[PDB]
């Protein structure tokens, strides 16, 4: 490894987001402007728990496939083992989802985009979530505040799924090694775009983790009720 690697890590990393970031960060601004009335809110805030999940897991589907999509282009992540890759995504993908999610979050009127337009948290009411709903738009809220580059986005998302410390890596060094180069590659990134401020404000260690886990217990739950999810 030395550093005109690092910098083809980069600019590959960064392409691979590119090709699979699900919605270009300039249309997911300019829509900013299309905000559910306050009947559509109505509308959603009357629908069944039943139907919301229907609806969040058709969603949280659709950004995982995208994920799935993301890690398939990455240099080093096809070159590890079948395990190990099955392994990473289904720890690391939903935990790329929520920060990924931070795009689509408007901190001037805390409004998400969801289903075609914009709302706010009380359009997912009817779920029963209301403390993990307001978990993940305080998560959202805090990344936003960053104003994240999309090539800062790829490296960071990248590192949130190249991670050995999942549990069940059997080639748990060569996923190391893949770590430090994505970790050293990011430094190096910000370094030349004079953003080395960003890593102080960087959510703390284990906040995305047990954010991530959180979520997906109430998805289980959800799940073994009305299981909508296949595979
Ligand atoms: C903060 N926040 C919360 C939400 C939704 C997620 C689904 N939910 C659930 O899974 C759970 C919540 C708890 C219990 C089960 C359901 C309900 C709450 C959300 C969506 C977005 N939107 C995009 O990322 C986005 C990005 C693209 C792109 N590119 C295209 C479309 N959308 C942004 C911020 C968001």
């Amino acid at each position: 490894a030395s550093l005109t690697e690092i910098e083809h890590l980069v600019q590959s990393v960064c392409k691979s987001y590119r090709e699979t970031c699900q919605l270009r960060l300039e249309d997911l601004l300019r829509q900013r402007s299309n905000i559910f009335s306050r009947e559509e809110v109505t509308g959603y805030q009357r629908k069944s728990m039943w139907e919301m999940w229907e609806r969040c897991a058709h969603h949280l589907t659709e950004a995982i496939q995208y994920v799935v999509e993301f890690a398939k282009r990455l240099s080093g992540f096809m070159e590890l083992c079948q395990n190990d890759q099955i392994v990473l995504l289904k720890a690391g993908a939903m935990e790329v989802v929520l920060v990924r999610m931070c795009r689509a979050y408007n901190a001037d009127n805390r409004t998400v985009f969801f289903e075609g337009k914009y709302g706010g948290m009380e359009l997912f009411r009817a779920l029963g979530c209301s403390e993990l709903i307001s978990s993940i738009f305080d998560f959202s809220h805090s990344l936003s505040a960053l104003h994240f580059s999309e090539d800062e986005i790829a490296l960071y998302t990248a590192l949130v799924l190249i991670n050995a410390h999942r549990p069940g890596l059997q080639e748990k060094r060569k996923v190391e090694q893949l770590q430090y180069n994505l970790e050293l590659a990011f430094h190096h990134h910000l370094c030349k775009t004079h953003r080395q401020s960003i890593l102080a404000k960087l959510p703390p260690k284990g906040k995305l983790r047990s954010l991530c886990s959180q979520h997906v217990e109430r998805l289980q739950i959800f799940q073994h009720l009305h299981p909508i999810v296949v595979q």
